[PDB]
């Protein structure tokens, strides 16, 4: 499975994606997942 986890450490809203990956990634996980109406961030990896 492809677990969905809300963005730790993501500053604010997500109106840029490309940091919302990079929150991700520095965070231990795959990709990161812009949620409902963006202005909140999901990160996506293997569970």
């Amino acid at each position: 499975r492809i677990c969905r986890r809300r963005s730790a450490g993501f500053k604010g809203p997500c109106v840029s994606n490309k940091n919302c990956a990079q929150v991700c990634m520095q965070e231990g996980w795959g990709g990161g997942n812009c949620d409902g109406p963006l202005r909140r961030c999901k990160c996506m990896r293997r569970c």
